[PDB]
């Protein structure tokens, strides 16, 4: 993983 996902959401905002 639920940690792994925050990485994939910060990066399409970023993107």
């Amino acid at each position: 993983t639920a940690i792994s996902v925050l990485l994939a959401q910060a990066v399409f905002l970023l993107l």
